[PDB]
């Protein structure tokens, strides 16, 4: 087969795409699926709705592909890419889960991750797995339910409790589950790096990671971690549309847009514009442990006689949220290209900064007790002021985050490639470059993620057959080039610091 | 003569009105006049466009009295009250201007402000006179005009000009001028105590105050420092529809704004709302020197038989302004009605705190190197509570003076009456009640600075006895807020308030 496709299992949304060898979606299919809130700060997911949207996704692009003439045949194989941590528990024996899925941002372990922090040991984790205590990981997660629900401990007590992230959980189940002959329960290097069970050197489950949480191995059943691209690691699709195309390619979601935009060398970097802001940090072959709070995880991993790739990450809470902050709060505007209109309808900032500290500042300024906070308001000071302050805030926490990981790998800042929500703001991608002093490569084939798997797969079976290969096939409106004089980038940024340092302290108990 | 007219001659507005005995004003006028800002921070006006807006509103309030079938035979006196500081000078033979007046907030005397405070003996100018050096008083405006205006250099040293505040001018004017018999060049104790040259404690012209600016007593015609109330030292009406008819009170615009509110025991205090606020305390028969920059002003002097009364005054930029910001700049709403209407669907702050700081904080903060700055938000703030929010910053800055006051003048805050703009606002004043712990006082009758004039002359002329008899025919929407909140509550929202103060200063960098 010639083209390659892409699960990409998203938090709010499924979809399937078929790419060519140009990276080109030839056909698609999108499905929003059922998100459950049982209490404030819970967030759980049907397994099964997140396995069904994927079929009917496949299902939907298949017909598409047909209408052009093509068909399974022409489909060498394809990848998953997923959210990321969202954790899920099923019967080993059954297949069948034994409680709703925790998605990534749950908030009911906060009492567990406090008694965790105050542990034994707990000091070593960040060395061993990349990634500190929080609600996060899939580690916590787990352990929550063996702790709370009874379905789940006296699975796991009996030796029938299996445990996957949401890509373990859709190649057990898309190879035919418990029912099939030689099942499949793996997860890539990627989705393992997020639990806190991997040791992040070694690519293994460590020991020492599983004894800390108390989750016994010869106990529960983990899936074998394999490499994010392999021709027969991830079996293939028993049945329906795709029956028989090979699964070949695996990576959590915001590895995948690494991928997508060609990220292969030390220092290219990514940001992916949702609500908020998710920067991974291509590191080379040598992971770095950060010492600003970043994440250390694996970019990728394809197999073949290929050292593993390791990034740092980092996330910011209010990106497109600012915007919409703008429109439905203070009805500035109703529609965030008007917003963007109003940013570009004055010079500059008009001295405005805007700390959008809503939920507090994260890496690398760990500021847990600060609101968001506007400075420079005056009677000349208008909308469209405060629109570009907006805009900049997130370029000045985007900075902020590649700023800290140029210092802890070492490996200085090459490109910046974007992708969703934000990253369509003319305005605002021209301002990053500006005060990047980088450009900031913007695709105009808006399905980065997607992409990132179709290529990890496409490499396995022979699409591609090597990175520079991929990058000349996928580069066969689009870049934005620094313009703006350092020195005044430079100021812009040492007001930005200074917003952010008057604004710690203001929520005191 | 059973009625008494008041002038209320204002920095964007002049106004007649006429008042009964009961205090309401049974017939009014006003005209909007023209003003002039020739450079950045220069503000101007033609001493005639006052006095003929004072002349045609005068017309025109007394058509509509003979509406009612009265005449000037009616009126047993009038009263002025006018914009302070606000400088003119004219010719003393001719009687005509030698400049435009400038008007209290310009600002070209700001490089004269810096080196003047460089002088020596500087230090020494609030305790004489009870305000320090800036752009405001008449002393600085008049210098200015003598060193730069070569018309107003050769009648200085002529021997023939003439200062004047707004209220002089006017009275000088109204009484026939030049030509007049008997010509009346006279300024109440308030207005000059606005100027620099007089001596806070006893109300007279203090050499050492003239000295210091160069000004000589004997060559320049400064007015003759008169009452508050008197009956002959303000002369008459010449001419028109009042010729004849006696003025027999005059008083700055804030301090009458206090006696209209009838302000005059000690502890009890006014808020007048406009763009911003204009503050004044009842301190009684001796002055209080300011310890939080806060200026010592004369509250009243109604002569003969009563001891002048004293005040402090404080001063905020951003009250109705935030307003109007919220609505214009951010828009918000397009009237001021509906801003109350988003800060009252909401119901309390939601965290947000709005340090409405654009040029800095005045009275007791004093800083200059802040600027607005909203603290507090997230993704629930809405309108509403970024409206409550801006209402709620006038009342923390209201409290954080009247806390001043308190200190400076260890009289407790006895009363606290309100009137103008923001005032209307239900939610902002019951707010300041439960900010401040007391009640707030607002009127119904909404002319309080003019009827401050009006009272002046009328116990100048016997209309009123006494000033319990003042009160008691005055006091005969809502009227009084009373404190709702529990105290707990107000001082943690005003601590918050401080702290969003203390955390915004420092912005701007030089």
């Amino acid at each position: 087969g010639s083209f390659v496709g892409s699960i990409d299992q998203g938090t709010t949304s499924s979809r399937f795409l078929i790419f060519n060898g140009e990276g080109n979606p030839v056909a698609s299919h999108q499905i929003e699926f059922e998100n459950l809130y049982p209490k404030s700060g819970w967030h759980e997911q049907d397994p099964y709705e997140l396995l069904n949207s994927v079929q009917q996704c496949i299902d939907g692009a298949m017909h598409k592909f047909a209408s052009l003439g093509y068909s399974k045949e022409n489909i060498r194989a394809i990848g998953i890419t997923n959210q990321r941590e969202t954790t899920v528990v099923w019967d080993s024996v059954t297949g069948e889960p034994l409680h709703n899925a925790i998605v990534w941002p749950d908030t009911r372990t906060s009492a567990l991750v406090r008694e965790l922090k105050a542990r034994q040991s707990a000091d070593s984790l960040l060395e061993l797995c990349g990634l500190p205590l929080s609600t996060y990981p899939s580690s916590v997660k787990l352990l929550w339910l063996i702790q709370n629900v009874d379905a789940v401990k006296q699975a796991y007590e009996e030796g029938r409790l299996a445990f996957g992230t949401v890509d373990s959980w859709l190649i057990y189940k898309l190879n035919g589950g418990a029912q099939a002959e030689r099942p499949i329960h793996v997860t890539d290097s990627t989705n393992a790096s997020r639990t806190m069970f991997m040791n992040l050197r070694t690519l293994q489950y460590d020991d020492k990671l599983l004894g800390f949480f108390g989750i016994d191995r010869n106990k529960i059943k983990l899936p074998k971690i394999v490499p994010s691209s392999d021709p027969e690691a991830f079996g293939k699709v028993a049945t329906g549309a795709l029956a028989g195309v090979p699964i070949a390619g695996c990576l959590g979601d915001q590895s995948s847009a690494l991928v997508g935009q060609c990220g292969f060398s030390p220092g290219q970097a990514k940001n992916t514009y949702g609500t908020g802001c998710f920067l991974l940090y291509n590191v080379g072959t040598e992971p770095v442990i950060s010492k600003y709070g970043l994440l250390a995880t694996v970019a990728y991993d394809f197999g073949r006689g290929r050292k593993p790739v390791y990034a740092l990450e980092g996330s910011i809470a209010v990106a497109g949220a600012g915007i919409t902050f703008l429109m439905n709060n203070l009805g500035f505007a109703p529609k965030p290209s008007e917003i963007n209109a109003l940013a570009e309808s004055v010079l500059d900032n008009g001295g405005v900064v805007f700390v959008t500290a809503f939920s507090g500042l994260f890496a690398p300024y760990w500021i847990d007790d600060a609101k968001g906070t506007l400075f420079g308001i005056t009677q000349h000071t208008t909308k469209g002021h405060i629109a570009r302050a907006t805009l900049e805030a997130t370029c000045y926490q985007t900075r902020a985050i590649l700023d800290a990981m140029e210092k802890d790998s070492g490996h200085k800042l090459e490109s910046l490639a974007v992708d969703g929500g934000l990253s369509a703001s003319d305005l605002c991608m021209q301002t990053q470059a500006d005060i990047s002093g980088i450009p900031v490569d913007r695709p105009r084939m808006r399905e980065t993620t997607a992409l990132g798997a179709a290529i990890a797969a496409g490499l396995a079976t022979g699409v591609w057959r090597e990175l520079d290969h991929v990058k000349e096939s996928i580069a066969g409106r689009e870049v934005f080039y620094p313009k703006m004089d350092r020195k005044k980038a430079e100021r812009l940024f040492r007001k930005w610091e200074q917003a952010v340092e008057m604004s710690r302290g203001w929520v005191r108990e």
